[PDB]
């Protein structure tokens, strides 16, 4: 699968220029309160880029994809709050963590974390370049 | 992917005869207790349709689907218990959300919410038509009485 | 989609020699400590075979966790909701249970919590094997 990905500063252009997930940064530094849920932005537009498929319903497509956490965030008290995030084909907005701080604490999230990935429905690997 | 839909009033079956996730309705009026997994009954048994695939195990056929919270659950309090449900391919039961409410107050779920949406392994598009059995078994809703 | 599962004991791999997902055994009884998360290790490595596709004739493959529907009845949660297994993967495959309760929860051998997912859906096969691959973390090879 193939991702169009739009960065939204010039900050996040110098990150993501600088295997059937593809990361996303945490892109500002944020303060989690504790037992909360925030909406975490990533600076990024995508578009997911397949080949046609016949499909039953009664040359390359725009696709819908996946958010997953990453394992990783298991070590952390973060959850995503609605488990798998559904992106679908014609969404054009700006890409959201839903992180819940399951901690009594605030949880600091830092610029260069990766919590969370890009994932195609069909797990094939992916691709993805700026635009 | 095409899902045949039997809803089990017409109260349901008013709501459904009125994209990549097909949305599900609460269905009743309902309150969660506080600190709680609440198995919610969505009032649907459904069967979904894809086309024939070839696979390594060692046409129209019925699959497998999978039911993931909506986006906008996120801002309530309560998440999926089972993070996806994964409904297999000849289910025949009805189609329930294990909603666990994570605050420490009830949470009043209400006829006509959306917390919950259907989707196909292959993230193509669904549709739906409403039918009165899946097929002619007491559970499939069809054959005698 | 066929699975091939090497069984890091002869334990573990009497309870496997005794449909979309493979539900995996708890391999030890083990306690859970209150408002806690544990890797919990399920006694096996796995690869995933299906046919080879095209993007944008078998290939080894990339593949899911998922929880059980039952899970849902206890206090245990998917730290990661779903895990995904990548197909160069060839380590011991870990459920991260978050237990959401205040007390300990107590896990036994035969307990099954998890289960492994083609991203097709498809129904699953699997075999024993004694390695996945030649590499000592494949646990083939000379030795
Ligand atoms: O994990 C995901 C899942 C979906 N999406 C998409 C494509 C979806 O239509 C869209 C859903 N917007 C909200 C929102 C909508 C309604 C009510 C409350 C919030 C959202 C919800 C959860 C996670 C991300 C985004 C949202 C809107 C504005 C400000 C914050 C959050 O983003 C993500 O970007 N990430
Ligand atoms: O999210 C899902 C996931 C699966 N299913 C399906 C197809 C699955 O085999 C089957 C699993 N029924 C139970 C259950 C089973 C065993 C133990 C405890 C509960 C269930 C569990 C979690 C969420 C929904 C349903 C269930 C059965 C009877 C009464 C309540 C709950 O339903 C759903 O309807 N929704
Ligand atoms: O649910 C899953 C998801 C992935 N994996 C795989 C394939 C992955 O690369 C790899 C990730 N290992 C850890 C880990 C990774 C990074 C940082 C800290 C821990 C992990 C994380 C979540 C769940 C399970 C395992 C891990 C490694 C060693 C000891 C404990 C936890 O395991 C699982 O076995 N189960």
């Amino acid at each position: 699968m193939h991702l169009k990905i739009v960065c939204l500063s010039d900050e996040v252009r110098e990150m993501y220029k600088n295997d059937s997930g593809l990361d996303l940064f945490i892109v500002k530094d944020e303060v989690l309160k504790p037992k909360s849920t925030t909406f975490v932005k990533l600076g990024i537009k995508a578009i997911a880029l397949q080949y046609k498929s016949n499909y039953y319903y009664k040359n390359i497509v725009n696709t819908s994809f996946l958010l997953f956490p990453r394992s990783s965030i298991s070590k952390t008290p973060l959850r995503l709050a609605n488990s798998i995030g559904l992106i679908d084909a014609g969404y054009r907005g700006e890409i959201i963590a839903a992180l819940d701080n399951t901690s009594d604490q605030e949880y600091h999230i830092k610029k260069n974390d990766k919590l969370v990935q890009l994932v195609s429905f069909t797990g094939e690997p992916l691709s993805f370049e700026l635009v």
